[PDB]
């Protein structure tokens, strides 16, 4: 039991490692969608 | 037990190199649309 703990608790922090970047690149692109979105709607109007 | 830990000491290191970039990434693109939604609004209006 003590062997496959200590194994879980190591496994979730390499999902974790993983996770990072994830959420790095999906806040990124929807900043980059932000940035789109305020040429678009000089035009005219249109929601984020 | 000693030596899983030991490896999640790196993952946490790993991590830690990791979310330094994310909030370097992150920060840089919630301020380039800040700056260029005041010069897009001013044509007619735009949210951020």
């Amino acid at each position: 039991d003590r062997s496959e703990d200590a194994r879980a608790n190591a496994e979730l922090l390499l999902k974790g490692d993983e996770q990072t970047h994830k959420q790095r690149m999906d806040i990124a692109n929807i900043l980059q969608s932000q940035r789109q979105n305020q040429p678009s709607g000089s035009v005219a109007e249109t929601p984020q």
